[PDB]
């Protein structure tokens, strides 16, 4: 059964609640973003409205082969009415296709409901700015303050660096890059940009890549993996003995691979600042962990919410436990207090 935080008050709406079976009373299913853990349930069979961005939609009708008469996408910036109620989707900063939903209440409520985002000032001069909002759906992923990370900009130029660097050192270097969802398309796109090559990897995930709306994509990517100096793989084969068994398959073209994985946060975090990180090495493998997130530092979550200024917090993360509800709640009141509303 579907929980509170998923469905939308005075509405027929649900928000990311597709593995819960036909829930009573919806007649529009939004989605916020393709990410497993939110789009879960949906197939060729789902009969129902899905209200989401072109990108997703893309993704839908391509990836899971739900039938194009029930994909509803939605310009951004744009006000729209669905079922009698006026919403507007707005770009999340999280992965392609990722939106927030603001949603016009026939009572006259406004809620903003976040989906996953990476909040940004730049969402400070977006059609927020204009209106009040009574209640906010927060994603709050990283919401305590030993969640710190750089800049997605300081990431990228770590990467791009250390790239150039070993593969000027060493021509023959293969470079490799971890994927398990769509998300971070940057840390790949940049690091062969640099190296000119196009970045090889298995049809699926080529497929998935085409979805994207992405600027010149066919220039960039590629299934010919014996063109390419940089290669993606699952996320689970970046570890010595998988990058071993991927090096011996490229026939002596490489004798090195250096391998990134983008994470979220680790621990790390905490005593490493981003230009003094180091690989982990074996013989002629090296691998990176690199801070680069998707999701909100916990002063960019602040800066957001204290801009904002909404009557009403409701979380979507972290939300099991009660150590994780006091703290977040915690947190709440004292942005509250320090900012006055
Ligand atoms: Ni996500």
């Amino acid at each position: 059964t579907c929980p509170f935080y998923k469905k939308i008050p005075g509405t027929g709406f649900t928000v990311d609640a597709f593995q819960y079976g036909v829930v009573e009373g919806c007649t529009a299913y939004f989605l916020t973003h393709f990410h497993s853990d939110h789009y879960a349930g949906l197939s060729k069979h789902f009969t129902f409205p899905v209200y989401c961005s072109e990108i997703t939609g893309n993704l839908l009708k391509n990836k899971l082969h739900v039938q194009e008469q029930y994909i509803h996408p939605l310009p951004l910036d744009t006000e729209c009415i669905v079922n009698g109620v006026k919403v507007v989707l707005l770009d999340a900063n999280h992965c392609p296709g990722a939106v927030m939903i603001l949603f016009y209440l026939p009572n006259g409520t406004v809620i903003l409901h976040t989906g996953d985002f990476r909040a940004d000032p730049s969402m400070e001069r977006s059609l927020l700015a204009d209106q009040k909002v009574h209640m906010l759906y927060l994603d709050t992923t990283y919401c305590s303050p030993e969640y710190t990370f750089p800049s997605q900009q300081e990431v990228i130029r770590f990467a791009i660096n250390t790239a150039f660097e070993a593969v000027t050192l060493n021509p023959h270097a293969l470079v490799v890059c971890g994927t398990y969802s769509i998300g971070k398309e940057k840390v790949f796109l940049a690091i062969a940009d640099v190296l000119g090559s196009k970045v090889g990897m298995s049809q699926e995930k080529y497929k998935t890549l085409q979805c994207l709306n992405i600027p010149e994509i066919n220039s960039l990517i590629t299934t010919d993996m014996c063109s390419s100096l940089v290669h993606l793989l699952p996320m689970m084969q970046i570890n010595f003995k998988g990058l071993q068994s991927h090096l011996k398959k490229c026939g002596g073209k490489y004798n090195q691979i250096l391998a990134f994985r983008p994470t979220g946060w680790t621990h790390s975090n905490k005593f490493t600042r981003i230009a003094d990180v180091i690989p982990q090495t074996k013989g002629n493998i090296s691998i990176y962990g690199i801070p680069y997130s998707e999701h909100s530092s916990y002063l960019e979550m602040k800066r957001f919410v204290q801009w904002l200024k909404p009557q009403k917090i409701i979380p979507t993360v972290n939300v099991g436990t009660w150590k994780s509800r006091s703290t977040m709640e915690k947190y709440f009141r004292e942005w509250k207090l320090e900012a006055g509303y």
